[PDB]
């Protein structure tokens, strides 16, 4: 909840990022400029924090450098008026150390648009398109809403796959219809 002395405090609220007090980021969003990873603390008054992330044998000071997907680790180094790293009261150098998830939903969300825009087809039965539009917002909006490691990403790409099998032509249903 918080560490003891610090200036610092996760934002738990930011459900998107913020999940079992692990941080979660989906580079999807990071390449449109949406995450701050500054937004996922709360401060004290006097005190500033500046992100650092570890991941490799790389430290990483903005987020836009985040590229590959994987476990990382983001640090908050929490700072006093005179630019110094706040040590508190218990002696110990202020930081706010938080376990990171990276992952990146892109694929998955071209692959949705691509099954959508297939789907939207008039070619196809009415109810098979609206199985698998139903199917596709499910999903997406699982992934707008909910931090996901890369490994349930994969999975919901095959979701996906699988989903798109279920449209069924017109031409196929017309004749299953016919009757000798």
């Amino acid at each position: 909840s918080t560490i003891p002395g610090s200036a610092a405090t996760l934002n738990t609220s930011i459900t998107k990022n913020i999940q079992n007090g692990n941080a979660y980021i989906d580079l999807y969003d990071v390449k449109l400029g949406k995450i701050d990873p500054l937004q996922l603390i709360v401060l004290e008054q006097g005190f500033t924090a500046k992100y650092v992330f570890r991941q490799g044998t790389k430290y990483y000071g903005d987020v836009s450098q985040l590229q590959s997907t994987g476990r990382a680790s983001l640090t908050y180094n929490i700072f006093g008026e005179d630019g110094l790293p706040h040590v508190k009261t218990d002696g110990q150098i202020d930081i706010v150390s938080v376990a990171l998830t990276i992952y990146d939903s892109t694929t998955l969300r071209d692959k949705i648009e691509e099954v959508r825009t297939n789907a939207n087809d008039p070619k196809w039965t009415e109810e098979s398109r609206t199985e698998v539009l139903t199917g596709l917002d499910t999903i997406k909006t699982d992934i707008d809403n909910n931090p996901k490691t890369q490994t349930d990403i994969d999975s919901k790409i095959v979701e996906v796959n699988e989903l798109e099998k279920l449209l069924v032509l017109k031409l196929a249903a017309a004749l299953e219809h016919h009757h000798h």
